[PDB]
């Protein structure tokens, strides 16, 4: 008969995120050019940027923490046009997922 299964997965969900909050750990490579392209589209048409990729972990206990990895060309462009928040896709993430990224640099988050 109708479907037996279900797909199931962490929660992501899109917040205007203070540029401020988010932690960015690692140098950016940025193309001037594309930082500018990136400028000038928010400037005209902001709803055809997506949002940046952030990993939300929660620490042992309950602290909020907000990793940016990718995104560095869009962060750079709202750096550049002074804005306090950023559209965010905050996608739910845990200490092993960011090790992924930092090693034996991953924090012992709280």
């Amino acid at each position: 008969g109708p479907h037996m299964s279900i797909h199931s997965g962490r929660i992501a969900a899109v917040h205007n995120v203070p540029l401020s909050v988010l932690i960015r750990p690692l140098p950016s490579v940025l193309d001037p050019a594309k930082v500018q392209s990136l400028v000038d589209t928010i400037r005209e048409d902001p709803d055809s940027v997506p949002p940046i990729d952030v990993l939300w972990i929660k620490g042992a206990q309950g602290g909020d923490y907000f990793y940016s990895f990718g995104g560095c060309h869009r962060y750079a462009a709202y750096q550049q046009l002074q804005r306090e928040t950023i559209p965010a896709k905050l996608v739910q993430s845990t200490l092993s997922d960011l090790r992924v990224y930092l090693g034996a640099s991953t924090p012992d988050l709280q």
